[PDB]
C-alpha cells in the first residue's frame, strides 16, 4: 500500500558533465579554461572508450545496437565464462552466433558487477591512477556537478520505494564505460540502463513503464529536449536540469517526502 517512484534520468550534462566539456559550452557558461576542459573532455572520452573497447567487447558488440543489457538473454545457455575464450570462437551467422552474442552481454554484466566498487581493479595500473587525476581536475573544473547529482541518486537509492533507472542517447556499451568511470556504477543496477540511440527515448520510456506498472509515479529528468518531448508524450512529470541549482532542487524534494 506504498507509493512507488520511478526516477528517469538522462545521462549527459545531467547527471555527468562530459560532451559539454568538449563543445565549450560548459566553460563558457561557467567561466573555466577552454583549453583545458577539451584536455580533460578528451582524456576521458580516451578512457571510456579504451575501457569499452579492452573490457566491454565495444568492437565486436557496438554494430548490433542493443538497448538493454538482457535482451538477447534468450539465447544463453547459463554456462561460467569464467574461463571462456571469447577471442578464440569466432564470434565476428545467426543461431549458434546468438549464443555467443548473449555470452557477451553477460559477461559484459559480470564484468559491470564486480567492478562497480572497484574500477580501478578493472581499469588495472597505471590507468587508475591516472583515472584518480582526472576525476578530480574534472571535479573542480565542473564546480562539484558529480557531486551534486550523486547526493540525489544517493537519495533515491537508499529510499525503499524509490528506484533509480537510466536513459541515454549514448550507445548501451559505451554508457556503461561512462556510468562506471563516473562512479555510478553502484547507483545504478545494470537492469536498469536503457540505451535510446535508436529505438528513441518515447520508446525507452514506455517499455520503462510497461515494467514497472501504472500505480508507479514516474518522472523523467533530464536536461535535453528528447527527454522532456517524450515526457509529454506519456504524461510523465518532467524535472528539466539546467545547473547546479536543479539539482539541489531535487535533493531537497527528495529528503522531505517518506513514503
Ligand atoms: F544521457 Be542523455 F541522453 F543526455
Ligand atoms: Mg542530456
Amino acid at each position: 500500500s506504498h507509493m512507488e517512484r520511478v526516477f528517469v534520468w538522462d545521462l549527459d550534462e545531467t547527471i555527468i558533465i562530459f560532451h559539454s566539456l568538449l563543445t565549450g559550452t560548459f566553460a563558457s557558461r561557467y567561466g573555466k579554461d577552454t583549453t583545458t576542459s577539451v584536455r580533460i573532455g578528451l582524456m576521458m572520452e580516451e578512457m571510456i572508450f579504451n575501457l569499452a573497447d579492452t573490457h566491454l567487447f565495444f568492437n565486436d558488440l557496438e554494430d548490433c545496437d542493443q538497448i538493454h543489457v538482457d535482451d538477447v538473454s534468450s539465447d544463453d545457455n547459463g554456462q561460467d565464462l569464467s574461463t571462456y575464450n571469447f577471442s578464440a570462437d569466432g564470434f565476428h551467422g545467426g543461431v549458434d552466433w546468438m549464443r555467443k552474442l548473449a555470452f557477451r552481454y553477460r559477461r559484459v554484466k559480470e564484468m559491470y558487477n564486480t567492478y562497480k566498487n572497484n574500477v580501478g581493479g578493472l581499469i588495472g595500473t597505471p590507468k587508475r591512477e591516472t583515472w584518480l587525476q582526472l576525476r578530480a581536475e574534472l571535479e573542480a573544473l565542473t564546480d562539484l556537478w558529480l557531486t551534486h547529482s550523486l547526493k540525489a541518486l544517493n537519495l533515491i537509492n537508499s529510499r525503499p520505494n524509490c528506484v533509480n533507472v537510466l536513459v541515454t542517447t549514448t550507445q548501451l556499451i559505451p554508457a556503461l564505460a561512462k556510468v562506471l568511470l563516473y562512479g555510478l556504477g553502484s547507483v545504478f543496477p545494470i537492469e536498469n540502463i536503457y540505451s535510446a540511440t535508436k529505438t528513441g527515448k518515447e520508446s525507452c520510456f514506455e517499455r520503462i513503464m510497461q515494467r514497472f506498472g501504472r500505480k508507479a509515479v514516474y518522472v523523467v529528468i533530464g536536461d535535453g529536449v528528447e527527454e522532456e518531448q517524450g515526457a509529454k508524450k506519456h504524461n510523465m512529470p518532467f524535472w528539466r536540469i539546467s545547473c547546479h541549482a536543479d539539482l539541489e532542487a531535487l535533493r531537497h524534494a527528495l529528503e522531505l517526502e517518506y513514503l
